[PDB]
């Protein structure tokens, strides 16, 4: 009874990513000029050592680009967000609370074409944002803007932060393995309203923020048991892990006041993540046997340049690894949670665009990194798909 | 290679809850004095036709007392928090980031004690409040307070609201089912410190919100394939459910603001809940040919009486159907997504000591409700445990 209920109950495979589809907000900020943009936008000009300082920081960031919601007609009608810190919170809230949900709906409305199946077949929706709260929250008015049935079972994971590309993985794992015929939309959509705020040289850790975060919504669709010739597989999940670094209290720190979200980095967060990486990927290769870090294809959150560099030095991993990665950081900038689902979808379709025979780069087992408050590491497993 | 890694990380049974323990404020705050407590402290004294009105409700509650983090010595410090709409989001956040895990700990190392095995055995931590957004959340809090593994694999679920209870339940059977060993530790803590405000006569929904909610953290240890006479079942998590009854946009509203979180009802959510409780029943139910609602143990959320009410009216429940969630409403009144756990615990102790064949009043199958914004229905199907 309950053991044959169970056995009915559940899926038989691996968890696998079967579309994948992105949206961004439709304003553009080069990022050369940005430091005159933002520094006239925030009434700083005067600031002139703050602002050097800023334009090495974007200079260095190796973004080409960013795309905000944030527009400076928006930013003309709210000084109090142009501060370095103003109550602001629900004119932020206020932004954020219905261009999640919107920038979400425009990428799972992709992900959803690309699979090509009945929307009524999604069973459960993880939506994944940390900009704003509200309720109902964006899970419910997702559900609601696509047209989702109204029992779909909703996951509303607020306020994670950066490592939540990999979280959502996680959780969609489980989600889809454990029940038979689930299909999983996944929704990280993340607007930069909620943290953007003007310069102080006391703050330079909150500089540091206003260089690199960008915007963005990406959506995928996760199920087991994939209907062969009906569905298409893109990577398949075989392995989690999320840990936190020793020696890290305090390295990325959020807090939503009454002046927003405001970010401070109290350790060095490119050297805790490049320190701890060897131990995460020993961690889950080392019953892979594999132990050459260059022979599996890898996805990790960018959270600007230096985390990257210091990781690559660090294993001796030839450049080209981490050339998606590097790709979306130059063409969007760090979009948080939803950053490494645009890496997976710039690998795959690169991988296929240049006839490779996987849509891993043509290797087999891969990796996805996560980093970010605690100091946190997520770390997802990944197997490509033939062709 | 993937199938055999799939087949050996996957658990075998059912879910089950293995230990429950609860914590609350010290604070005891009684219900029949509590509006002349809340005029005066509220400098209100003046409204008399608001302050009658409020003592129906809280005489109507059907709520003997409340445990409250928050006492008049508090409140004397806080006017801002005293005022129907006053600027006091980072008041409140102060107090619940420390208090909501602090809470938490109290009611998890209960569960841990009684669970009696190691709690480094603790693979997955849900974490779920109503009260506070922090980074890293308090999952990470409570990870550190209590000592976990640095690798435990945490899920923080913030501001979710009423049903919340059932949401935890629905995580964590999929975590401990797809995850061979994985053993859960689930809490709920919920401080109203973010919701109390001031009364307003044109805002008596955020009224009856100052009658019923009370402050209060539970905790569960989930597992499946639990070790014979070393772990000892209190309930099985069958089957799980989350809907959206149709015509109930804005019944629950939440937004949290600059002036904390404030509470709104737009619809009848007594009505729109039993309305809708058969189909929810049924969908539950029909599968387990089982059509006797008074044949099953009921755990429902407590949303205030009236739900409770008019549920057992719809229905034709017996008077005793809803003693346990009754017993729990009348000691801590309704506390958001900890109120259905503590429900949990007072039924399996209750059964217990009056030498019940099972945890589930004597009976074998269970249900339990979580009601909340969207309007939003979680149900669970439980079955009860020998002895
Ligand atoms: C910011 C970044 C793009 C600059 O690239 P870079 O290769 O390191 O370039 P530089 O070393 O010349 O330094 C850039 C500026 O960062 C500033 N900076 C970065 N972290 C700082 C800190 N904790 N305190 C003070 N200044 C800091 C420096 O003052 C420096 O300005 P400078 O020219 O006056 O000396 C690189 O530092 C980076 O990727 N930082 C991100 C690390 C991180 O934690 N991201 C987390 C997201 S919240
Ligand atoms: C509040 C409650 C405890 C009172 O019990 P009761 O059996 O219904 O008692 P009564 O019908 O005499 O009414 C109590 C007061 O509620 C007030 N009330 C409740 N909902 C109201 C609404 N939407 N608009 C105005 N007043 C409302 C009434 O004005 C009434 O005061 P009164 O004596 O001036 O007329 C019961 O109404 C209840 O359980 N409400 C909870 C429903 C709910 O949505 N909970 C969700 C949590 S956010």
């Amino acid at each position: 009874s309950v053991s044959e209920i169970r056995k009915a109950q559940r899926a038989e495979g691996p968890a696998t990513i079967l579309a994948i589809g992105t949206a961004n907000p439709a304003n553009c900020v080069e990022q050369s000029t940005y430091p005159d943009f933002y520094f006239k936008i925030t009434n700083s000009e005067h600031k002139t050592e703050l602002k050097e300082k800023f334009q090495r920081m974007c200079d260095k960031s190796m973004i080409k680009r960013r795309y905000m919601y944030l527009t400076e007609e928006i930013l003309k009608e709210n000084p109090n967000v142009c501060e370095y810190m103003a109550p602001s919170l629900d004119a932020r809230q206020d932004m954020v609370v219905v261009e999640v949900p919107r920038l979400g709906k425009e990428a799972a409305v992709k992900a959803i074409k690309e699979w090509g199946q009945p929307k009524s077949k999604i069973t459960h929706l993880i939506v994944c944002t940390t900009s704003g709260v509200d309720m109902p929250g964006a899970d419910y008015q997702l559900t609601k803007l696509l047209g989702l049935r109204p029992y779909v079972k909703r996951y509303m994971m607020y306020q994670q932060g950066c490592f939540a590309g990999g979280t959502v993985l996680r959780l969609a794992k489980d989600l889809a393995e454990n029940n038979k015929g689930a299909r999983v939309l996944v929704v990280c959509s993340e607007v930069t309203a909620v943290t953007f705020r003007g310069p102080s040289d006391t703050h330079l850790d909150s500089l540091v923020g206003q260089a690199l975060f960008g915007d963005g919504a990406a959506a995928l669709i996760v199920g087991s048991d994939p209907v062969p010739e009906i569905e298409k597989p893109i990577f398949e999940m075989v392995w989690t892990a999320q840990t936190i670094a020793p020696d890290s209290e305090g390295a990325i720190d959020g807090h939503l006041r009454e002046a927003g979200l405001t970010f401070h980095l109290l350790k060095d967060v490119p050297g805790i993540v490049s320190k701890n990486i060897t131990k995460a990927l020993v961690e889950a290769f080392e019953p892979l046997g594999i132990s050459d870090y260059n022979s599996i294809f890898w996805i990790a959150h960018p959270g600007g340049p230096a985390i990257l560099d210091q990781v690559e030095q660090k294993l001796a991993l030839k450049p080209e690894k981490m050339n998606a990665t590097r790709e979306v950081l130059s063409e969007y900038g760090a979009m948080s949670s939803a950053c490494v689902l645009f890496i997976l979808d710039e690998m795959r379709k690169k991988s296929t665009q240049n006839g490779l025979k996987t849509t891993g780069e043509g290797l087999e087992w891969g990796v996805l990194f996560g980093f970010g408050p605690g100091l946190t590491i997520e770390t997802v497993v990944l197997r490509s798909v033939a062709i």
